[PDB]
């Protein structure tokens, strides 16, 4: 079980001081994660996560007092909704209902289409030899001579 | 028909100016295309290209003297093979025999997995409020400086 | 495994109230589900349902004493037979053989084509600011009045 | 060549009497067309339309003074962009550059998802033994009664 | 322009021997035509028929005073309605409106599904050397012996 | 992954009774499967098969000691390569290397184009009210007196 949250509502959570400590962004992508991601997102590849990994995350997000868990993948058509069903079912087996579970409508592709050119502080990539994290804002600053 | 080319083989092609003016890279991805790509790739998104489009390509690349046409998508399992099949068929209809048709084995996923940190000069992304082309090599350079 | 049921046969199950308590209609569509549906169909979108969801369905319909589970999507060529396959394999894993598993030949489109204009009591839509359920029979009456 | 238009942008055109007589809506759906549609959309099912059909549409729209042709299907991922590609290739063959060519981003599903519950005056269905056209607005009115 | 004819309606035509001389059956399949076919159907493969070929058939069926031309392919989704569009367009260009144009709903596959066991007089194959025309009724006989 | 087997090479495996029990033939067609087929090919219709199905198939063929799994569809351009890809993927997950995986070049059309008359004994159809398996050799013979 999950319901959908739009890219703008997700930006609103991420921009709120309190809300953000109450949110987890669960990235369900696999080799396509390195296209770009939200910072702080947790990678749960739908193609490889096992039952016990979802259980462990349910308990960890419960203990961190998360109230929303926002699943996305590339299009949020197949991988994110499947990871959101497994996660909800893990929660129900363990007896939790928080965090509540959402699927980011249209996934990273829609999110990046809408905000990539206007909110580069939200978008991260791994750059270089050591695969170091950096925002597209800081990458943009660094390119601008 | 087509045959397969490996990532090593395509970097040999791209590292040589003579080979390189004889070669076209046809990127068959759709909404996942901007994950990263080969500079001067031609986008023929297999999901929405139609017969005359592959016919015009076939004419253009004959005329431009290309001898190799390398089709790839993300994994080169569904979209690039369909793209090369349709391009082969267009060739057969228009009576051309050149460029000869290749699919990049393992597609962009494998190319980047193999060469993403040894050859960042080959890897392009789009960045900024205007999303301009830039190599990952130059990105590493701006961040180092 | 599954075998096919025609629209004529399904209408015969729905019309017979004994048959009807013994039948479940599994709608396997996703973003195209609200074009029209069978009242009380259970949605199990093929594109995003996971193993445990089929296992839970298999136990529920077994406990409800269902004898037939009729899977359909839009055309019944891809998503309904994939669903019926996942369901038959969930049932087998759990050791159930009832309900027996069918695919509605031709899907909602053949069903509505055949019966939309003579049996509007069978055809439901959602309508209005709250997108409420209502049969096409009820809509026709309202339009007359 | 086409570019994308968003559903909000299409509603602006539809809502303005002047933009409306300069705009045409090309619905590229086939057996899923009757899910719901825009009134006076032109049906050109991508699956079965042939080259002369797009030529005759190009001349008709040109002669009707249309300035925009907005192609959609269900998701606008396969059928609408293919129709828009065929259409733009037929306009070029015949020597026309008006109307300009657009694809409604997200197709009928994203349009009706955004507007179905608040602009029912834009949404048509077919209803009854005659399968007669009616807007959801009128359907809402009749239901009141 | 065409409308649809069901398999039951086509057998009705093929059984009335006065119907039958006013009727042509146009098979638009290519290499799959040999799956089985209707006797004296005319093969117009959609994949290779040219405009001049549809024009010539329009004049010939007109001059034979055909009143119905029923197009089919394997599923009647792509190749038959394309053939029927091309034919109707040839007829309109040449100034004919007879024969009227129909597509066999569900194509050879639905037709054989429904009638292959009960009306084997209507099904033909080509069997053997360079290949003799034989009904399956005659084949069923020859086998029984 | 998989490699291609030419029809000549297939008929070589087939004629061996030794290498017949080392070989499995996977027919990946769907509603076009009954056009004609190899006897005891296994039907894995690419359009409706699910992950588990290829797993069970992989296990089964391993049990049964097979050394070559030959996938084919009508043309072996879309459905069989996908059959083989999903199959190889299942083998890799379950840690099998045998059977090795092949796609028949040109699929059923090529095979029958090349052997339908020289080799009528390899060519099965289903026939008459019980649609019973029978080789074309046999049919040809039964047609002799």
């Amino acid at each position: 079980n999950y319901t959908y949250i739009k890219p703008e509502e997700l930006v609103e959570l991420l921009d709120n001081p309190d809300s953000l400590v109450k949110a987890a962004v669960i990235d369900c992508r696999d080799s396509d994660r390195d296209c770009g991601f939200i910072v702080n997102s947790i990678n749960m590849p739908t193609i490889s996560c096992t039952e016990e990994m979802y259980e462990k995350l349910a308990k960890t997000l419960f203990e961190e007092k998360k109230e929303l868990a926002v699943f996305h993948c590339a299009q949020s058509l197949v991988r994110a909704p499947k990871g959101a069903n497994r996660f909800a079912l893990a929660q129900k087996k363990l007896g939790y209902v928080l965090p509540a579970v959402y699927v980011l409508r249209g996934g990273w592709e829609a999110f990046y289409h809408m905000y990539g050119d206007v909110r580069p502080d939200l978008m991260y990539v791994k750059l270089g030899p050591e695969q170091k994290l950096i925002s597209e804002e800081d990458l943009n600053s660094a390119v601008d001579h």
